[PDB]
């Protein structure tokens, strides 16, 4: 067996990867399709403190899966600092560098016993891990599948569209979802309507995160 | 004359506020310079007298008195959205004419020094069925000003931007709009900022610290 690789992103940080993570990792296991959820570099956190980090969140579903598993086994690189890895990592623990390397075989190594390795990453695609690599970098080296978590506020065409022109660029299997909240009423004049419209122009169309789940753990096994 | 195109990361991130500073500058200096809003939406010019074309009226009209506001904004909508949707809805017959535009922003150039022209939202904000904001900036051949928000985020927001810009033939810069009172920016922020700078031949400046070097950036043959 070779499991699959999902890694998720977004336009920005909060955005709603570690929601629509688990949203779809639900789903998926409720298939009866073996998922387990990873946070390999994390910043803003505290662990001694307090346990409701994205990786806490992901360890906790995760654990229905395999209870044995720690959150030292989901997530490798974690920062105090409220900031990209790159600098947390600088003033926190400059002797150690992230290693994607390391970090590659880690996540690759999941997929020996799942049927599908979800990664997020932190913040956006660019949001930079060392001195000479992203969050994209990252994506790519992994082989992954990308999906791309957008809020859905005024301002997301603007950045789905930046992220398509980015993603498009690049040799990678991606989709673009909007992460749509329930009580978000204004979205469907707003907005929508130009999706729609570039929906039809694109051989990649931008999904709704919230109804696209079957969709979505199709392209995540697809290959 | 010259021409600046002024975008930004995205909607709210101090397009206005930076092109009136800039304006500010300059007029100062003595280079004559006009501020215009092509394209405007979520207004309500009848009820409020706020919007990004107002205020440029009221500094323009330092220079020429006679100027009043469909001189200087051209497609203003009520609806608080991408210019495309708000135009298709509200004026379902009228499409934007980006070719028309051009003409009434060019012809500023030939009386005033610096023709300052702010843009809707971000660069991918669309104007037309074949057309969004960026291709508008290239169709007037002007130099580009982006402007970006100050906080936790702005790395990814710049970078996604540069990266679309540099991808085309233009001449552009990113400018941080930073607020004073910013001090968490300096630490968080700046270090990647700085580092990115060393090894780009396009670097990111702090708008506020960069009024003379935009000028001349502005001004440039
Ligand atoms: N559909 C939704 N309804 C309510 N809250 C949401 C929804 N999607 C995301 N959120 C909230 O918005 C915030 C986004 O954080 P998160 O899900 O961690 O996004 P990111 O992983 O991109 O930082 C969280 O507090 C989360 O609970
Ligand atoms: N450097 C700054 N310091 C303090 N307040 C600012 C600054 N830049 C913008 N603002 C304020 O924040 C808001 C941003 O709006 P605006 O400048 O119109 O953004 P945009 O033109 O990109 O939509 C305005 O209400 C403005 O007064
Ligand atoms: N009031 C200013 C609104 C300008 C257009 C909003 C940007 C659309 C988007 O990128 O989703
Ligand atoms: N916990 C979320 C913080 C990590 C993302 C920071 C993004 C850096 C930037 O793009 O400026
Ligand atoms: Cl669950
Ligand atoms: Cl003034
Ligand atoms: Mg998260
Ligand atoms: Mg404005």
């Amino acid at each position: 067996f070779q499991g699959h690789m999902l890694f998720i992103s977004a336009t920005n940080t909060n955005a709603g990867k570690t929601t629509c993570a688990r949203l779809l990792a639900q789903y998926c296991n409720a298939c009866g399709v073996k998922t387990i959820l990873l946070k390999p570099i994390e910043t803003g956190v505290n662990d001694a403190i307090n346990h409701s980090s994205d990786a806490h969140l992901f360890l906790q579903d995760n654990r229905l899966l395999d209870r044995s598993l720690t959150l030292k086994d989901i997530s490798f690189y974690r920062y105090h600092k409220v900031s990209a890895p790159l600098i947390a990592q600088q003033e926190e623990d400059p002797n150690a560098p992230i290693d994607t390397d390391n970090l590659t075989q880690r996540l690759h190594n999941f997929t020996k016993t799942y049927d599908l390795v979800i990664v997020e990453g932190a913040g956006g695609l660019c949001v930079p891990i060392t001195l000479e690599e992203n969050m994209l970098d990252f994506a790519l080296k992994l082989k992954a599948k990308m999906l791309l978590i957008s809020h859905d506020n005024l301002g997301l065409i603007n950045d789905c569209l930046l992220n398509d022109f980015l993603l498009k660029s690049h040799q990678l299997d991606y989709k673009i979802a909007i992460n749509l909240k329930g009580n978000n009423t204004a979205f469907h004049s707003i907005s929508l309507p130009y999706i729609e419209l570039f929906n039809t122009r694109s051989n990649n169309p931008i999904v709704i995160f919230q109804q696209s789940l079957k969709v979505l753990m199709s392209f995540a096994l697809k290959g």
